[PDB]
């Protein structure tokens, strides 16, 4: 009896294996753009993905994650809130079964199709295991996803994905370059939260992109024919792997543009 996003195992159950699930600091949360305040000492945010080397695609059973080798400094997340380097190791998304809903966080309450999370460790703690015991030791860079045009960018992941239908299956995934995943700007909201599944750790620091990046919805449509259950096993669409937004506590969410 495993956690998951069905009725008997999912956001509303997960308190009970991991009471941090009613922390101070969870994510999502929903950004209210009014109440978002522009923070002039953020500094410059620089993604550099340039030297990015993917490795794997996998399907964890509750999403499916492009790996990237990260024993050297070469994607990094720096600037903006963060103090020092990140390096990615993964990313992944999270999605609906309708284009009405999917992402984590909402934005003025509005849901988009699904949200990219590109996950970074400091660089400060040696390796992702020892980050998670850290308040700074994560940042995700997420990203909302609306139907509308391709990305063409995404199509490499997309046409992967029938090679990885079911829990625990992996395929190679070299040479994916995830700057064909970023919207034009930069502008951000911040804000210190947490793993938005279980071990639903309390260690990230969440800049959320404003700007969209558009999927079409043939994209979206082969992200819902995956399945969270294993090869054999009677089928469960990967739909709807999201967690609602969480409450904000004692946070302020900051704005990197005026
Ligand atoms: N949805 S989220 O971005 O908050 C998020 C990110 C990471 C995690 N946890 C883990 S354990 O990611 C492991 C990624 C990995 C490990 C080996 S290579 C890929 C859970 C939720
Ligand atoms: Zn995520």
């Amino acid at each position: 009896h495993h956690w998951g996003y069905g009725k008997h195992n999912g956001p509303e159950h997960w308190h009970k294996d991991f009471p941090i699930a009613k922390g101070e600091r969870q994510s999502p949360v929903d950004i209210d753009t009014h109440t978002a305040k522009y923070d002039p000492s953020l500094k410059p945010l620089s993604v550099s993905y340039d030297q990015a080397t993917s490795l794997r695609i996998l399907n964890n059973g509750h999403a499916f994650n492009v790996e990237f080798d990260d024993s050297q400094d070469k994607a990094v997340l720096k600037g903006g809130p963060l103090d020092g380097t990140y390096r990615l190791i993964q990313f992944h998304f999270h999605w609906g079964s309708l284009d009405g809903q999917g992402s984590e966080h909402t934005v003025d309450k509005k849901k988009y199709a699904a949200e990219l999370h590109l996950v970074h460790w400091n660089t400060k703690y040696g390796d992702f295991g020892k980050a998670v015991q850290q308040p700074d030791g994560l940042a995700v860079l997420g990203i909302f996803l609306k139907v509308g045009s391709a990305k063409p960018g995404l199509q490499k992941v997309v046409d992967v994905l029938d090679s990885i239908k079911t829990k625990g299956k992996s395929a190679d995934f070299t040479n994916f370059d995830p700057r064909g995943l970023l919207p034009e700007s930069l502008d951000y909201w911040t804000y210190p939260g947490s793993l938005t599944t279980p071990p639903l750790l309390e260690c990230v620091t969440w800049i959320v992109l404003k700007e969209p990046i558009s999927v079409s919805s043939e994209q979206v449509l082969k992200f819902r024919k995956l399945n969270f259950n294993g090869e054999g096993e009677p089928e469960e669409l990967m739909v709807d792997n999201w967690r609602p937004a969480q409450p904000l506590k004692n946070r302020q969410i900051k704005a990197s543009f005026k």
